[PDB]
């Protein structure tokens, strides 16, 4: 993933 922090917002 390109940015776990950002992805977390949406989920996975």
């Amino acid at each position: 993933i390109f940015g776990t922090i950002l992805g977390f917002l949406k989920g996975l």
